[PDB]
């Protein structure tokens, strides 16, 4: 079936969202709990992620 086709960003993307310091991991670990069960539109989550930090990521 191979199906393969991650280099838009979800790679490096992925290996990335599973660092941002500033959120709990419940939430984020829910947009990509996607990305590992479904790595169809893993990329996609990845940008509501940074929009989540890019929030939440400063001291306010």
């Amino acid at each position: 079936t191979a199906d393969n086709k991650f280099n838009k960003e979800q790679q490096n993307a992925f290996y990335e969202i599973l660092h941002l310091p500033n959120l709990n991991e419940e939430q984020r670990n829910g947009f990509i709990q996607s990305l590992k069960d479904d790595p169809s539109q893993s990329a996609n989550l990845l940008a509501e992620a940074k929009k989540l930090n890019d929030a939440q990521a400063p001291k306010a």
